């Protein structure tokens, strides 16, 4: 939560603070941005917007959402939930992300991540699967989903209009994470 004003982040700031790539050395605190959209049987529409910010030690910002964004939800509406981010979750803030889709059926939740981290770990392969067995939505962070993140999530210059167009590699970076996002969920025999 940690709510103020806006919802959103200013250009002049996500330039330098989203700036953390892993071909940058110097990182502050990432934010992940969420959106829910309930239904009820066609008509009143609840939708919600934000950013969480990580606990230095409690609460990842994956955690923080269903700590105070989406804190319940009703069994008969269809809640939209969106994760917006360039880091995937620890073993640990899929874990606590698991045990709801696993409750709530009508609550499609949705993560994205333009680089995937700790992808490598023993832990975080059987803690990102329960995701995608449990029914989480999990996809790398395409080039054009950053777009609206970045004119909706973030704000723009007054007067002014850019666009976040990747003119380094839009399937490229894709692919690549794609494999390591899909590996976890598959695992080859132990033959050796
Ligand atoms: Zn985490």
């Amino acid at each position: 939560g940690s709510s103020g004003s806006s919802g959103r982040l200013p250009v002049n700031f996500f330039k330098f603070q989203f700036r953390n790539v892993e071909y940058s050395s110097g990182r502050n605190k990432t934010f992940l941005c969420y959106v829910v959209e309930v239904q009820s049987k066609g008509g009143q529409a609840q939708a919600t917007q934000g950013y969480l910010e990580d606990e230095h030690a409690g609460a990842h910002a994956e955690e923080a959402f269903f700590n105070t964004i989406l804190p319940a939800f009703d069994p008969a509406l269809k809640y939209n939930v969106t994760w917006y981010v360039s880091s995937s979750p620890c073993a640990a803030c899929a874990d606590r992300i698991l045990k709801t889709l696993s409750k709530t059926k009508n609550l499609r939740l949705l993560i994205l991540v333009s680089r995937l981290f700790m992808w490598e770990e023993p832990e975080v392969q059987a803690a990102l699967k329960k995701l995608k067995e449990a029914g989480c939505k999990l996809r790398i962070m395409k080039p054009q989903d950053f777009e609206y993140i970045w004119q909706n999530f973030v704000e723009q210059e007054e007067g002014e209009s850019k666009a976040f167009e990747p003119w380094e590699d839009i399937q490229e970076n894709f692919l690549y994470y794609e494999e390591k996002l899909a590996d976890i969920l598959k695992s080859g025999p132990s033959s050796g």
